[PDB]
């Protein structure tokens, strides 16, 4: 009956789910890998039908290892590249061993006893990527770009010489580019495979960073046993100097490198670089500084020329989320704008001239999945139904739209090479995992994951349940949150609250789908447990989020005040026992609101917040407040250190030492203000922990410190 | 009436004191510093009289400054080195800014109005040292050696060229050498002024350490507002390499360096050198790695030659207290040796002959004033009386004993150049300071200071009485302590107690000498406060303090159980509500308190406490353990960590993140080892704050936080 922390940390209540998914380039096939690991099995996309394994570590031949990570095919499907060891170096970034299996079919009918064939002699290696044709891969090991030819026997050549830790880099972004604006590949070939193109980083000027190691558990670090260690990269804080980027070509026949007549300006970015279906145009993504002049430029990759292609100006700033939207075909390319005040999809030509605006009105595109060259349709994923819901629409040549999901909720597709069937993965707040397949029309093939197991287990639990709902401000803006109440509510008796967010901008915690959490547990143990999403928050249009521009967090603090206000209003709640809390940007969020002047929190939690936005990186602090020379008053009345002395509650901050993104200086420059202030606060700091605060028993020592905070503080 | 943290952290009852008394050469007179630090005062011994004013920063000549912080008069009287702007460096290094006052007396008589002179033209020195005749100085700079010749236009010429940070330091000792074996100096002159004499310490190969730095605040590290930096040192961990010492003499007539050519162990110590009377005779001391072999080689400045003048080997280790207790008179020298179980006076003769032990019982000679030469006198303080007290006590040339002291508490002697006469410095438990003036034979000829108007102040508030106590272990141990009832206390009632101790070898606590204390506050905010001084801890004999001898830890945290389970017994004595607190060892012996096993604590506080030794340094941790490699079981077995599963009582680490004497690395690795254990416990980390963690607030932030946890926590 009773909801026990340690199954919930241990992801015992986590639902069932396929992973390892890869579409076959067929259009009717996908593949999964095993729960062990051992193997790579082929479904039908029709039927869901298992049609053979394709891969088997106790079948391949010249096959060391016996477990595996990853893989991709080749893109006519005969090939594999299979990843192990995979290592991580930042959240996106990793290194790995790749081997190539071919699936030629034996003289027994199956394709499991092939030779196995290493992807390089060398060390371990980085995004791999295969040419078109599949008949080359390029990866990137030690800062330099190493092209494979398997049609000469895996012949191996190096196609740049000048990368070095901390200094150049090619192909890969830097650290700042890689978590803000989303990649972890800047390496392409051309669609005709004679060249490649890569960004290439100078971040030799870019300031240094270093924190302390120690020898820690879970990992223990022994070198690091008696004597600690630190770890040195490049990461640039708001207002310094980025990476100077430019984009080359290596011509493959000629071994020969050019660098591309990029009008950009110094301090420009270039997001992404991608090549066409035209084989002489290479598309390359370019902002400016204040990041809100997107420019689109087609390269020629051998006359080093460009030419502007398009331009999408913001009043605010471009978003990332827009970069890995735009598909090129034959003749068009796709973009994601909200040029119009919400994100919408523009089918263009490769002339630069719009040709259809494919939707409008008043709510968010979120994914554009596809163009079906067959029937003229486009396939993508939308909140029209509600800001808190997401679902698969069509859209043919003669634009008439179909909803393709067929329940309410999140819908989140995986479609087939062909576009002609799509995996679904459904959930809402009381469905916790419903896979299926789906046509094109989005009729039902096969119900595959049901999730009967979790829900019977879940019966026999006291699983308090959240509900949606929406208030008023005193200025008159409509908020949506979500509350759960503990198990006997009575609206005769007086319950204290915990408030949850995030509120960073663009982000939404509302949304109907499913999760048993800490916030879940805590309700159990009789703690009324609300979230609201407000103002800055996304899915809601472009002015909403924006309302922040250069001067962040002050009304997201102002707005988590007025639900604690409403919630005082409620006669079922205890006005004197209101505490909030958050994570990273939410971290900061509790320490804005809840020294934002109105003292009606009680108490709080910061895990690892930002605390001044100057300590923070270029590319995400900017997008939203510019450099500090330019917004002073805005950085000033942004930061928590401002405001500190009008906190007003008990404060626990909770930071990991080894944070590769909000640096625990956050924590030690703030918690010294506060201590020079003379304000009594909490401190609870780990060792050799990232961002995520993970490792070992880790996590349960965490939250059981959450708990045990807001138990005595209330 | 009642007792106000702020005034404990303030000092606002902080008795009054007289500063920088120095006798001077007459054997009639002395001089202090003046309230105000503007003038130097001459008083005399026998009556108290201010006879006249030396030095006046408002009547002197070309004077600068308008404050000074400390004076160093020649030996001969002629002049005055008076030093300004006072930096530390660590807890005995600093640098200053000297001036050398001329002390002539005009055509008015007086010696007020002269023209003071600069030390050096350039920048700030070090350690700065006469010559016995006084015509010459020698300091250091940059880790270099520099002379001064005052009879010749006050010129400086530079001994040593090798003087490199962290690697050649050349009259000062590195870092750990400062820190335990007690000294800033190592550089001396020849009875007849021809010769300097110096230790050359290489810690080239020593590991260097570091750790962060941020801007902070109180001071505010003004180029660290957006990047954090580091603070950077040598520091030898248990076991590793220590600095190669040598000893090096300059001819001042010659310009010749020589090195003595000393039979010493490749990893011995040389924890200090002095000259004799004669000026032909260097004394080195020298230490094995064990500690346990002090071996004094006269050495010949000239010839390089070195002879074994004394060995003196102790089962355990030899303690640092001897070293500045040898002093030499022409045909003798003085020796502190514990070989008889307790400290006591042996009398050498300068060929290496004992003459005699000229103290003997079971008690301990703390420290040897001296010998009166013209009647054969002996001067030395002790504890005779009781561990607790030390009283100053006479020896004539016929072995009669004398107690010179009147009164029973702490008695602090300040002798005359003769001898003939001494300023006493008494306390006790009910006494905050008496200062006197006294006699040869020991009576009170004038009273300085009563310390009155602190005792009028005083009975204003209501403060709690120390008190003292024995008691008696499971295992028929007595021990010593005191207990702090609050003004209202009730045998009715029963009351919470807050234990504190240090517990560290040789060291003691429980002393009749008075304070008010944070203790003090507590008890009178309603604590039963104690301390009680376990095995291990000084006053009684090497039997009873080296008991630990490579074991460290495990019988103080039992006597600490032992003193709980006792005032557990007590009718009036909460025994669920008992915790203990500590700063050093003592927050070390918080955390073997907390989990010996024997689950008695309610709560505890553990301030910048060590955790393994194996992270603290070579001097002090291999006197009592030896290196991790010999004794290994010894390491283990007194580590906080190997005990961590038991621990017991909610806990707060406190420590200050460049802590350069106890390392932030033992509060992380502790703190990571109880996260993966599942103990909960509280943290308060400081930031930019050392060994004694204060700076603006702090003192004030941190012991609020102490006392909310100790009520919190009951
Ligand atoms: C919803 O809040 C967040 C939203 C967003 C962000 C971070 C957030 O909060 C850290 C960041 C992206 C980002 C995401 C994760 C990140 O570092 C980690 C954080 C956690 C904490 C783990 C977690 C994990 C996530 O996925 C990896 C996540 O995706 C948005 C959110 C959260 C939060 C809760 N949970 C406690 C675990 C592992 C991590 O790296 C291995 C560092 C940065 N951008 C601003 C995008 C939107
Ligand atoms: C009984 O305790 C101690 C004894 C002994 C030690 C340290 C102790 O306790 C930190 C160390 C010597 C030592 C002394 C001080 C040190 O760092 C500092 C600590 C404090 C804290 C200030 C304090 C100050 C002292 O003198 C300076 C002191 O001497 C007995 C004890 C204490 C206590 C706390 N008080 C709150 C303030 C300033 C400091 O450096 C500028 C670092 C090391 N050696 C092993 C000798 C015996």
């Amino acid at each position: 009956k009773a909801l026990d922390l340690k199954d919930i940390t241990s992801g015992r209540f986590r639902p069932e789910n396929i992973q390892g998914v890869i579409p076959m380039p067929d259009g009717e096939h996908y593949t999964q890998m095993s729960a062990d690991g051992t193997q790579i099995i082929k479904y039908s996309f029709r039927t869901g039908e298992k049609v053979e394994v394709i891969f088997d570590v106790n079948q391949a031949r010249e096959c060391d290892f016996k477990n595996f990570d990853s893989y991709q095919f080749s893109p006519d499907g005969d090939k594999l590249l299979i990843a192990t060891r995979t290592t991580p170096i930042y959240r996106h970034s990793y290194t790995a061993v790749h081997y190539i299996y071919p699936l030629k079919r034996n003289d027994k009918g199956v394709t499991t006893n092939n030779i196995i064939e290493r992807l390089s002699d060398g060390g371990p290696q980085q995004v791999p990527v295969f040419s078109p044709d599949g008949t080359m891969i390029a990866f990137v090991r030690d800062n330099n770009i190493f092209l494979v030819k398997l049609l000469y026997g895996n012949s191996e050549s190096q196609v740049t010489e000048d990368g070095k830790q901390n200094s150049v880099l090619n192909g890969i972004p830097d650290w700042v580019y890689e978590e803000e604006f989303g990649f972890n590949r800047a390496l392409e070939f051309s669609a005709d495979n004679t060249m490649i193109a890569f960004i290439r980083f100078d971040e030799s000027e870019v300031p240094s960073y270093s924190f302390p190691m120690f020898a820690g558990e879970a990992p223990q670090i022994t070198p690091l046993k008696d004597y600690p260690g630190e770890y040195t990269y490049k990461y640039p804080k708001a207002g310094y100097p980025n990476s100077k980027v430019e984009v080359r070509t290596y011509d493959i026949k000629s071994h020969v490198t050019r660098t591309m007549k990029l009008p950009i300006d110094a301090d420009g970015y270039i997001p992404r670089i991608r090549f066409t279906k035209d084989a002489s145009k290479l598309a390359v993504m370019t902002l400016n500084r204040h990041q809100d002049r997107f420019d689109l430029y087609f390269a020629d990759p051998r006359s080093t020329l460009c030419k502007l292609v398009l331009r999408d100006e913001s009043p605010y700033y471009i978003k990332e989320n827009v970069f890995d939207n735009i598909k090129f075909y034959p003749e068009t390319f796709s973009l994601l704008s909200e040029r119009d005040g919400f994100s919408h999809l523009y089918w263009y030509s490769m002339g630069g001239n719009l040709i259809k605006k494919v939707t409008n009105g008043k709510y968010e595109v979120k994914d554009f999945l596809g163009y079906d060259e067959a029937d003229g349709s486009f396939y993508y994923t939308s909140n029209e139904e509600s800001p808190l819901r997401k679902a698969v629409y069509k859209i043919d040549k003669k634009g008439k739209k179909l909803k393709l999901s067929q329940r309410e909720g999140t819908n989140t597709p995986l479609f087939s090479q062909s576009m002609k069937y799509y995996m679904n993965k459904f959930s809402n707040l009381d469905t916790p995992m419903l896979v299926t397949l789906n046509d094109n029309t989005g009729k039902t093939l096969k119900t595959l994951i049901n999730n009967d197991q979790l829900k019977q287990t879940l019966s026999g639990y006291a699983i308090p349940q959240k509900e949606f709902f929406t208030f008023q401000t005193t200025d008159g803006v409509t908020l949506n949150g979500w509350m759960m109440k503990p198990a006997n509510f009575s609206t005769s008796k007086k319950y204290p609250v915990l408030m949850y967010q995030y509120s960073g901008p663009g982000s939404q915690q509302v949304l109907d789908t499913w999760g048993i959490s800490w916030e879940t547990y805590m309700a159990s143990l009789g703690y009324i447990v609300v979230c609201v999403d407000g103002r800055g928050t996304g899915g809601r249009g472009e002015a909403f989020e924006k309302c922040t521009y250069l001067k962040i967090g002050v009304k997201e603090a102002k707005d988590q005040v007025e639900t604690a206000l409403y919630l005082g209003k409620q006669p079922y709640v205890d006005k004197d026992r209101i505490g909030i809390w958050g994570w990273s940007y939410g971290g900061y969020m509790t320490l804005m609101s809840m020294s934002e002047g109105t003292p009606v929190f009680k108490a709080g939690v910061a895990v690892a917040a930002p605390t001044d936005w100057r300590f923070y990186d270029t590319i995400y602090t900017e997008r939203f407040m510019r450099t500090p020379k330019e917004n002073a008053e805005g950085y000033k009345e942004s930061s928590a250190f401002t405001r500190a002395d009008k906190l007003h509650g008990n404060l626990l901050l909770v930071h990991g030492m080894a944070d590769d993104n909000v640096h625990f200086q956050n924590c030690a420059e703030y918690a010294e203000h506060l201590v020079q202030l003379g304000k009594q606060f909490d401190m609870q700091v780990y060792t050799n922990r990232n961002h995520g605060i993970y490792g070992g028993n880790t996590r349960q020592h965490l939250y059981t410190r959450l708990t045990n905070f807001f138990l005595n503080n209330l």
